[PDB]
């Protein structure tokens, strides 16, 4: 019986607006707050049920607060002005971090690890929300980094079809789209490719999809000496498979991850993440 | 009006290898995992029911990144208690007093400390209504995996006196309302990290400091404590001695701290944060 109300920010408490990126749901900036004196992130797109959306996305944030959700900070609703605000996530996001190779040439394995347990932990925590709360738009682009590399998720609840399940092309309903997703970004994390990086049209995607192909597995995608790869394989294979009712839940999921995570010391995800600067 | 989030409820049963930790004036506070979050979690637990409540629903109203964040409430016939984050590397009172266990504290870490403490601090008294500490010290400065601060038990056996700024030693409606106690306890806290030095080391009996403290001693700032080679000394001294000063109304903001504290903090390069962090696994 505990209740909280999100905090209203005045827009004049915001300063150095700085352009960011613009996207499906809004344009996001980087500013600065007046008065906490921490930097911030401010989404903005307006229509009569354009605002019940972005009044919803914050909303949102705001339910599903945990330690691997993007943390929201309040929302900035005035007669002149309309955006969320949250923590300003400094390390970009997880798409950036396995393609732009010359800035990152070394992703050690502890940090891949890391990152594949915290964006399950996130989405299992989503699923286990009253009532279930389900991603369904997970993709490397929404999976954010905080200042030591921490996963925080954005945008669920509410492009690229390479993270969709073939069953939600010809389905809002399903609990199995998220894992989907999950398998495909596990595949990418661990091989640093782009998934079907040979097809000029998202359509043949969508086609070798629908027929069960899926981003290639064999020693050149994967090396054999990834740690736990087989282990991994498994989870991917069971995770994207055709047949929803074969994929396994978070927790299943979880319980996988949690064991390989026990191998890894402390301070060797310090020691990858300071090799990144 | 207004968007609003319920705390969640969490059963008991929901917490598996639950182990003790500590005992503190608040309750027990012990460690555990939750069964199907999958992630490690504190709990604290003890009709003296609402006063639990109301530290729930103040962790709950004061969400920042400085602040302790709490995922849920346990409230049931047998059981009551508080469910928050788990703090792998405990409070800054250790960090500054265990010498054995941790040798060096580079002063990139002690600056960012400093900071963050001001960061949640001021916080609280940016809220509507203004929400006050009233019993900042190093033992509820909680530290995260990296290091970072979650302050916690603010808004609500006796422990130390030494935060504690004179005109507070006998209470009343006038100081529990003084929005210049935090800031003196802060400036004791800004030496204690300085230094690791126990503030009035010397003295062994809490009374006569009360005394020392009420005749306008501090902690002895000398050369001794304060060596000269610590970054921005001079600033910093400045800092602390207007911090605790004797008279309220000459006391800073919280603002006007971080104000003075962010050129400081930027004259060291970030990569020099994760060195220290490093060095003190
Ligand atoms: C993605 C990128 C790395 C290309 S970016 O440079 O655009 C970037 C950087 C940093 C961020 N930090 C925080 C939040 C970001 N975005 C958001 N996603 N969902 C949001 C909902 C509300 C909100 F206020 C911000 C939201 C960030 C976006
Ligand atoms: C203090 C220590 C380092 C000696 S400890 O070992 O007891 C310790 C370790 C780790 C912690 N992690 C988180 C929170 C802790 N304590 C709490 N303060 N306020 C709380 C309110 C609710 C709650 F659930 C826990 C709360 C921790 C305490």
């Amino acid at each position: 019986a505990i209740c909280s109300a999100l905090p209203t920010i005045p827009y004049h408490k915001l300063a150095d607006l700085r352009y960011l990126s613009r996207g499906a749901s809004g344009t996001v900036s980087s500013a600065r707050h007046a008065d906490w004196r921490v930097q911030v992130a401010v989404k903005h797109l307006l229509l009569d049920s354009e605002r019940k959306d972005v009044l919803r996305e914050a909303e949102i944030l705001h339910k599903a607060r945990f330690s691997y959700i993007l943390p929201i900070l309040g929302i900035c609703n005035e007669p002149e002005f309309l955006g969320i605000v949250t923590e300003y996530m400094p390390n970009g996001s997880l798409n950036e971090l396995l393609h732009r190779k010359t800035e990152y040439p070394d992703v050690a394995w502890p940090l891949r690890f890391r990152i594949l347990h915290e964006i399950a932990l996130g989405v299992n925590y989503l699923h286990n929300m009253t009532p279930p709360l389900l991603h369904h738009d997970l993709k490397t682009q929404n999976i954010l980094l905080d200042n030591e590399f921490h996963v925080k998720i954005a945008d669920f609840g509410l492009g690229t079809i390479i993270y969709m399940p073939p069953e939600n092309y010809e389905s809002r309903a399903s609990i199995k789209h998220d894992i989907y997703s999950y398998a495909v970004i596990t595949w990418e994390v661990l091989s640093r490719k782009q998934p079907f990086e040979d097809v000029t049209n998202p359509l043949q995607i969508m086609y070798s999809v629908s027929q069960g192909h899926r981003p290639v597995i064999n020693e050149e995608s994967l090396p054999y000496d990834i740690p736990h790869r087989a282990r991994m394989i498994s989870l991917i294979e069971s995770g994207w498979a055709q047949n929803p009712d074969e994929r396994p839940s978070f927790l299943k999921c979880l319980i996988e991850l949690e064991p390989v995570l026990r191998t890894f010391e402390e301070i060797t995800f310090l020691e990858a993440v300071i090799q990144l600067k």
